[PDB]
């Protein structure tokens, strides 16, 4: 029963593998894990295997780990990472201490793109209507991915985008401090905390990053979280009466009264010689109050993406399950309802 594993000494961290996966190379290895690329001998594809670090060392990772192989494993879409395999050298739920998760290798993210300069209309349809497809499906999921940037857009070379690094884990805590581009494309309802999150904070993002790709510059790259909403308000206008009462805070409300108002500016003439179509959809992509955002579905929808929007070839995901987010375990209950995942996992056909 069960695959045979050989075990190797890579960089510093025991590697046990099943022999179908070969030539691994260290790729890159932080807060998440270690990664490192191999060949699949089964799917013939090159893969990426991550090596989960310490994780149940925790009821925090213990969570992670198992809000991780939970996402990983509904997450079937074309503009998604997926899962190809999760397993554990482990042989029983007493000696279960690893995790290895594998998905397809990605070589260059959006980023080793756009840096080059501005992009052409087409590409940026392209591009941004494959972002919107991933999120029509993640979002019908009622998942929110939370940290929609360029560098989590894996990006090949015939333009296919794929989604990853979702938020579903990790906290950001003192990474979103000064002139960083992990802040520039957050929601500036969530940047500054002024009410819980809904869905649309990622339809902000994807506005970000559509400007980006057509003026080749970030929108808002402000040096700290005050001169970011000070950018953004500059583009977008000062809170209305409408939206102020529904920010929490008494202190948000006090600090954002305490701003001289301003209009909303004529993205026309900030994204000068751009796609009217594409401009009409920034300008519908960032509107201050969330609540009247438009949605991924809705996005697809738009005159933008006429040459490749089909609404039967835009399938949403099958309901999501995610109550365990309120349930309270300690790291053992986690640890064992994260081995029956692993143990169940059932991988997807092939070609
Ligand atoms: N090189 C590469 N290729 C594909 C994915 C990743 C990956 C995974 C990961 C996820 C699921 C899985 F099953 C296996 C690995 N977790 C983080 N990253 C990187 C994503 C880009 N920035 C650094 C970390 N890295």
């Amino acid at each position: 029963e069960r695959p045979t594993f050989y075990r190797q000494e890579l960089n510093k961290t025991i590697w046990e593998v099943p022999e179908r996966y070969q030539n691994l190379s260290p790729v890159g290895s932080g807060a998440y894990g270690s990664v490192c690329a191999a060949f699949d001998t089964k799917t013939g594809l090159r893969v990426a295997v991550k090596k989960l670090s310490r994780p149940f060392q925790s009821i925090i990772h213990a969570k992670r780990t198992y809000r991780e192989l939970r996402l990983l494993k509904h997450m079937k879409h074309e503009n998604v990472i997926g899962l190809l395999d999760v397993f554990t050298p482990a042989r029983s739920l007493e000696e279960f201490n690893d995790v290895y998760l594998v998905t397809h290798l990605m070589g260059a993210d959006l980023n080793n793109i756009v840096k080059c300069q501005k992009l052409t209309d087409d590409h940026v349809q392209f591009l941004i209507y494959q972002i919107l497809r991933g999120l029509k499906y993640i979002h019908s999921a009622d998942i929110i991915h939370r940290d929609l940037k360029p560098s989590n857009l894996a990006v090949n070379e015939d333009c296919e985008l794929k989604i990853l690094d979702f938020g579903l884990a990790r906290h950001t805590d003192d990474e979103m401090t000064g002139y960083v581009a992990t802040r520039w494309y957050r929601a500036p309802e969530i940047m500054l905390n002024w009410m819980h999150y809904n869905q649309t904070v990622d339809i902000w993002s994807v506005g970000c990053i559509m400007a980006e790709l057509l003026t080749g510059r970030t929108l808002f790259p402000g040096t700290d979280h005050i001169d970011q909403l000070k950018l953004i308000l500059r583009l977008v206008g000062t809170p209305g009466a409408e939206l102020l009462k529904k920010i929490s805070s008494e202190s948000a409300r006090n600090y954002i009264q305490s701003l001289t108002q301003m209009p909303k500016m004529n993205f026309a003439n900030v994204f000068i010689g751009a796609n009217p179509l594409a401009v009409d959809l920034l300008e519908k992509m960032l509107v201050l109050d969330s609540d009247k955002r438009i949605t991924a579905a809705q996005a697809l929808a738009h005159a933008y993406f006429a040459q490749y929007h089909d609404p039967d070839d835009e399938p949403v995901a099958d309901p999501y399950d995610q109550s365990f987010e309120s349930r309270d375990l300690l790291i053992d209950e986690w640890k064992s309802l994260t081995y029956d995942e692993v143990i169940s996992f059932v991988p997807p056909p092939l070609d």
